[PDB]
């Protein structure tokens, strides 16, 4: 029997509940949206880094192709290309093109499960896709929850929810831990997902920035059907 | 306005989220219905203690009213006079007595909020007392769930859901963390209690342990107006 297990921000990883296993990092709103949107629209990778001083650099190696998007506090970096909104990485802007990025959560989360033996990147987008590779890697689950500002965010748990539920709907070997029952449970008693992301905490941080537009795109389930995959400091 | 947030388990409690906070303890199966039920029955204090060892050596320190209990595994320990279960600390065999403890999960937990500013003792059996003296302490609060072996587990989750419910009932100005707002909904949509601790891990082995009548009796609402505190390495 599978084991899914379901850490709930970047700052309660524990390397212990991580390595060897399958570590789907989330940070819907918007680092994982962004990300699984600028794969699928074509972009050749992503390069996460922790620091604006760390993505200034990596440019330099990736030449002409590289471009700098992310946030701080939501808003767009001085000196960036992108920001991070998901409708800005549109094929024309991404094709081919190396994405070097830095954000508030999500990017800290992906670095954090450096000891998974395999870091899928997950989102609303993508979930039943991710649900799909999990099934085929075969191998036990932790989902890593970016959360905001190192806590637990409605956000990221319920899209685990319905990415658990994904993962049922393919099967039934499973076993949940009581976190990873508690999202599903989540997901499960509010489907459309928007509704009870509603009350997160970081959802007035999206309203008050004018986002009403990503937060409507982050919650569209099932537009995306790759897995994009973080190995050796690379997204693709 | 009050702030109210919840640590997930006794290995995720971090110093700068209880520090000088009204921080309430959870262990309701069994070790916070244990500590509530004994104290409610006349018993003179609680010693909460981490090993064994330390336990059988406060006893020679307070001497002929000096009790053992906690458990290993949910079992009785060697040597001491009482297992875990609420129903063994009768006012006849607790009364003016001193009970040292260990337990598995809820005793680390009281010892690891040792710097905030009120450590309260929180069951179901006292839940709303407990809601009621969180108000007169008109700190911020963090509801500390032991969890079971360092996880998060639905049993104190939802105890705790409860709790900050019937805080309230007694008030409009609060705010929730995700984490506490969250709780508070499963408790909302599970009100009866029971019917959801069934989906815990932890209720497996109270099961296999035959301790259906310890997991009705600390589902009982309300039974207990008293909210015991740890102070100076003591409960009252
Ligand atoms: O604090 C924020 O608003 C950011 O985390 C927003 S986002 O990660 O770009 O979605
Ligand atoms: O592991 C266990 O069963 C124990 O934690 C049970 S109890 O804490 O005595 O309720
Ligand atoms: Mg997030
Ligand atoms: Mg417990």
């Amino acid at each position: 029997h599978m084991k899914i297990d379901l850490i709930i921000s970047a700052d309660d990883i524990k390397e212990e509940k991580v390595k060897n296993k399958t570590a789907v990092v989330i940070d819907m709103l918007r680092a994982t949206s962004v990300i699984t949107t600028a794969l699928n629209n074509g972009c050749k990778r992503v390069v996460p880094v922790l620091t604006v001083e760390e993505a200034l650099k990596k440019v330099k190696e990736y030449g002409k192709d590289a471009i700098l998007g992310g946030e701080r506090k939501g808003l767009k970096i001085e000196g960036f290309d992108f920001s991070n909104s998901p409708m800005e990485y549109t094929e024309d802007v991404v094709k081919g093109k190396t994405l070097i990025m830095t954000t508030t959560n999500g990017t800290r989360a992906i670095k954090g499960s450096e000891t998974a033996r395999d870091i899928l990147i997950g989102s609303v987008l993508n979930g039943e896709a991710v649900a799909e590779k999990i099934v085929e890697l075969n191998n036990d689950v932790v989902i890593v929850n970016a959360g905001t500002y190192g806590e637990f965010s409605i956000d990221d748990f319920i899209c685990s929810g319905y990415i658990i539920n994904c993962v049922m709907d393919r099967m039934k070997k499973l076993e949940l831990t009581d976190a990873a029952t508690t999202a599903q449970y989540v997901y499960k008693t509010n489907e459309d997902i928007k509704g009870f992301v509603k009350y997160a905490k970081h959802y007035k941080r999206i309203m008050e920035l004018g986002l009403k537009k990503d937060f409507e795109y982050c919650c569209k389930k099932d537009i995306v059907k790759l897995v994009p995959q973080y190995t050796n400091g690379e997204i693709l």
